[PDB]
Order: structure tokens, then sequence, then C-alpha cells
């Protein structure tokens, strides 16, 4: 499986702060925002994945996280020329997506609770259908909403629905077949011009094959979209890392846990960053 993180958009709602750069290069906490979602697809045993930004963020994207050689995975870079909807990463995609199946996280996402690893995982082993990620927020009608049964399967999903038909919003992170590019080809713009990620899981509906795993009140999956939220998020983040000795998200150590690089490229990237806490917490993970 492939992965892609789409990563562009407006982040209109947090001006001044994307006056310039696009919002999943701002931190949070600790690292940038798109450490989060990119630490995600390779959890989930991802090592093939495209990031797809605006063309002015796209290279700022590349600045920051490179060709992926130093985590043992490989990063491409691609434009999206406008914020056309989340299905136009498939179409933008088709080249790189081959014949493969592929997952697909927004840049925003900030996904973390116990034992979501081996759920990434299982879903990106699928070989067949759709998995999407469901999770109880307060206003699901700011969302995507999935309808599901007692046997837990879907039964409706719809796009910020007048009367959510439910409580679970269907959040970024997708894994689907081979199937979505040329579903994504044959659909057609939303009445607010986009090419909808729901219409591509109502198609998942339709053939039979659309699973949602629900992301219990145990999961955290942080708001990144008003600057109260982002604050938020980052206070969440500073809290878990501070009790345990352990960092959320934090690539190198992933690229290591996962087996992409070995203790010794572990070492070799920990050197030059020493000086600083980063630096010695990849130190200290290679020591032990
Ligand atoms: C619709 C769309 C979203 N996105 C991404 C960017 C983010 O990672 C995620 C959310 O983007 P948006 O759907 O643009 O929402 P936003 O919160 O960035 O904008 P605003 O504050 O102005 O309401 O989806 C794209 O990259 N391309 C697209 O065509
Ligand atoms: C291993 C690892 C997990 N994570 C995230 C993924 C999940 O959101 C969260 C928990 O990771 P899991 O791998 O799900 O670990 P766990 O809490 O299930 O504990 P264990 O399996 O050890 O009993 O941590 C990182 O951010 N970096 C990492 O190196």
């Amino acid at each position: 499986m492939k992965g892609i993180i789409l990563s562009g958009g407006s982040g209109t709602r947090l001006y001044p702060l994307t006056k310039v750069v696009s919002k999943q290069l701002l931190p949070v906490y600790d690292k940038p925002m798109v450490y989060y979602p990119l630490s995600v697809l390779m959890l989930a045993g991802i090592k093939d994945i495209l990031i797809i930004s605006t063309p002015e963020d796209t290279p700022r994207f590349e600045q920051l996280l490179g060709g992926g050689s130093e985590l043992g995975i490989s990063l491409s870079y691609a434009v999206q020329s406008s914020p056309d909807g989340l299905a136009q990463a498939f179409i933008i995609g088709e080249e790189f997506i081959g014949d493969d199946n592929v997952a697909l996280v927004l840049g925003d996402n900030i996904f973390y609770g116990h034992g979501f690893t081996e759920l990434l995982q299982r879903a990106a082993n699928r070989k067949s259908g759709a998995t999407i990620f469901g999770y109880n927020v307060k206003d699901p009608q700011r969302f995507g909403v999935v309808e599901f049964d007692e046997k837990g399967k879907v039964i409706s999903i719809e796009e910020k629905p007048e009367e959510p038909k439910s409580s679970y919003a269907v959040t970024g992170l997708y894994f689907y077949d081979n199937r979505v590019v040329d579903i994504a080809k044959n659909i057609t713009p939303s009445a607010r011009g986009e090419l909808e990620i729901t219409d591509v899981n109502k198609a998942y509906l339709e053939l039979g094959e659309l699973h949602v795993e629900l992301l219990g009140r145990g999961f955290a999956w942080l708001d990144t979209g008003t600057h109260e939220s982002l604050l938020q998020a980052s206070q969440f983040i500073e809290t878990i890392e501070k009790r345990q000795s352990l960092k959320v998200a934090c690539l190198e150590e992933i690229a290591y846990r996962m087996g992409y690089i070995s203790r010794e490229q572990l070492i070799k990237l920990a050197e030059p960053l020493m000086k600083n806490e980063y630096g010695q917490y990849l130190m200290n993970l290679a020591h032990r």
C-alpha cells in the first residue's frame, strides 16, 4: 500500500498564521503539524508516500521532510493547483498510485491512542474495500457522518447532514483499494465545487465494501482548525510527553521501531542533533 498526505487547503480561519504558509507547517507543541499524520502512515507500514500541497507550500514540505531516505522511506511531492476537493488527491496521485492500494491522510489530522498501531496495520493490510475511521464528536453536522447498525455495518454516510443520522464523524484517514482512482475520476463536483471524499466513500458503500473502525472515547482525534483548538492540541501533546518518557510522532523513532532504519542509522541521525532535546531523545532510544 502507498500513502498520500493531502496537505494544502486554505486555513483561512488561522489567519494571519497562514498569511504566507499552509497550516500543516505550523507547530503542534514541539514538532510541525505534518509530522503527526506522516507518523500515522509510517506506523501503518506504509513506506512510499506522496505529499500534495499548494504550489507555494509543496516546496516548504519538501524542504522540511526531504526525500525520506534518512527515515528509510520514500517521500515524493505533487502540486494541487486549487483546493477542489479531497478526491482530487487520487487524480493528482494517479501515476504515483499505479495499480496499488493507497491510504489517504489529511495533513492537519492528529490521531493518538492505545492500540492505534494495530488498527492502522490491519487497515493497511486489507487487500480489498475501504476502511474509514469514525469518531464520536459533539457537532456531527460539521463533518462527514457515518451511520451504522448494532453489528457495526455501515448503513449510510452523509456530508454535513442537516439532520445527522449518528454522532460519528468520519475522520481524515482513509484506506482504499485500487478502485479508488477510477471512482475519483468519475464523481462530479458537489454544490460547493468540491470533488467530495464522501462521494468516494458512498461508492464503496454501494460496492458492499465500506468498513468503519470506530475509534472509542479512549482515542484522541484533535482539532487543528482554530487558534483555540490548535493550542489545546499542543497542550494535549505536551501533557502526554511530559509524564512518559516518550514522544508522539517522532519520525526517526518510528522509522527505527518499524525497522525502516537500523540502530546504527538512528545513532547517525541523533549525532548532529545532540545539542537539543530532540537529538538527545533519539540517542537515548538508540541506547536502550
Ligand atoms: C478541500 C481540500 C482540503 N485540503 C486539506 C487541507 C487540510 O489538510 C484539510 C482541511 O483543508 P480545508 O478543507 O481547506 O479546511 P481548512 O480548515 O484548511 O480551511 P478554513 O480554515 O478556511 O475553513 O484538507 C486540501 O489539501 N485540498 C483540498 O482540495
Ligand atoms: C510506537 C509509537 C507509537 N506512537 C503512537 C501511535 C498511537 O497513537 C500511540 C500508541 O502506540 P501503540 O503502538 O498503539 O502502543 P500502545 O499504547 O498500544 O502500547 P503497547 O502496544 O506498547 O502496549 O502512540 C508514536 O507516536 N510513536 C511511536 O514510536
